[PDB]
């Protein structure tokens, strides 16, 4: 199935990058912890990998991808609490029906 990762980034550093494949509804998950108030900033390579985000504090989920309207100007959203949030990479449903895949790289980051 998907896979799950936890985002570490190098030291001093506030962003890493990652490659995945997504095979029909498979997701992967990229897990990390951060503070309230601090800003996630997602871009992906392959605008067919939607990008939605899951924690603390947030009803739902939130999409990320770079049109969002929760995204500000930066094109960045702010994390409303503490904790451990999830970003999960997933085909839309119509893609996923079809069994198609999606090889995308990945890169975020969080301030
Ligand atoms: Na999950
Ligand atoms: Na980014
Ligand atoms: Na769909």
């Amino acid at each position: 199935a998907g896979k799950n990762v936890n985002v570490e980034f190098r030291k001093g550093h506030s962003s890493a990058q990652y490659s995945g494949e997504i095979k029909g509804y498979d997701y992967d998950t990229y897990t990390f912890y951060a503070k309230k108030g601090q800003k996630v900033h997602v871009s992906i390579s392959n605008e067919g990998a939607d990008t939605y985000m899951f924690g603390p504090g947030i009803d739902d989920s939130v999409d990320l991808s770079r049109y969002s309207p929760e995204l500000d100007s930066h094109g960045q959203y702010s994390l409303p609490a503490s904790g451990k949030y999830e970003l999960r990479v997933m085909q839309t449903r119509n893609d996923a029906r079809k069994n198609k895949t999606k090889k995308y790289n990945v890169d975020i980051q969080i301030k």
